[PDB]
């Protein structure tokens, strides 16, 4: 009985195996744009993915991860609310069964069709495992997806999904440039939060971009053809793999713009 997104193992059940699910710094959250405040202390955000080295794509039973070689200082995120350098380790998405839902963070309660998470770990901690035990160990850059025009840079990911349809399947995925998934503007909101899936660790500095990228209906439809199940098991489409907004509690969301 593993955690998941169904009626009997979904978000409302996670707290039993992962008590921190009812913690003081859980993610995602609804971003109330009128309550968020411009923060002059934020430094310019720097996304440097020019030397990014992708290696593989994997269906892990809850989403698919495009993994990167993070043994060297390549794709890094710095600046903004961050102190130091954070290295890109993987990206994945959360999406819905319908275009009207799918994102984890919401903006004035608005839900987008999907949300991309580019996961980075603080290099002061040596590696990802050590980083996820620190309060400033990770930085996740979140980007909303809306359905409209296709995103050319996403097509390479879409086309390989046929080969990793079920849980446990992986496929070589080299030379993918994540710069092709970024919107024009880097305006963002930021707040201290957590991993949005078990173990739900509270080690993340969230940076959520205000401008969503557009993807076509055809592209998101292919995301929805993936399976939560393993090969040869009853088919459960991989849709609605998002956690709903959690209590903001004692936190303030800061904006990088006025
Ligand atoms: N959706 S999100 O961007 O917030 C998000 C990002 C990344 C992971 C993730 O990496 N989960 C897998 C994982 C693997 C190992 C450890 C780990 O080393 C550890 C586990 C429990 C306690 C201490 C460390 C933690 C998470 C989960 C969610
Ligand atoms: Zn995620």
């Amino acid at each position: 009985h593993h955690w998941g997104y169904g009626k009997h193992n979904g978000p409302e059940h996670w707290h039993k195996d992962f008590p921190i699910a009812k913690g003081e710094r859980q993610s995602p959250v609804d971003i109330d744009t009128h309550t968020a405040k411009y923060d002059p202390s934020l430094k310019p955000l720097s996304v440097s993915y020019d030397q990014a080295t992708s290696l593989r794509i994997l269906n892990n039973g809850h989403a698919f991860n495009v993994e990167f070689d993070d043994s060297q200082d390549k794709a890094v995120l710095k600046g903004g609310p961050l102190d130091g350098t954070y290295r890109l380790i993987q990206f994945h998405f959360h999406w819905g069964s319908l275009d009207g839902q799918g994102s984890e963070h919401t903006v004035d309660k608005k839900k987008y069709a999907a949300e991309l998470h580019l996961v980075h770990w603080n290099t002061k901690y040596g590696d990802f495992g050590k980083a996820v035990q620190q309060p400033d160990g990770l930085a996740v850059l979140g980007i909303f997806l809306k359905v409209g025009s296709a995103k050319p840079g996403l097509q390479k990911v879409v086309d390989v999904l046929d080969s990793i349809k079920t849980k446990g399947k992986s496929a070589d995925f080299t030379n993918f440039d994540p710069r092709g998934l970024l919107p024009e503007s880097l305006d963002y909101w930021t707040y201290p939060g957590s991993l949005t899936t078990p173990p739900l660790l509270e080690c993340v500095t969230w940076i959520v971009l205000k401008e969503p990228i557009s993807v076509s209906s055809e592209q998101v439809l292919k995301f929805r053809k993936l399976n939560f199940n393993g090969e040869g098991e009853p088919e459960e489409l991989m849709v609605d793999n998002w956690r709903p907004a959690q209590p903001l509690k004692n936190r303030q969301i800061k904006a990088s713009f006025k």
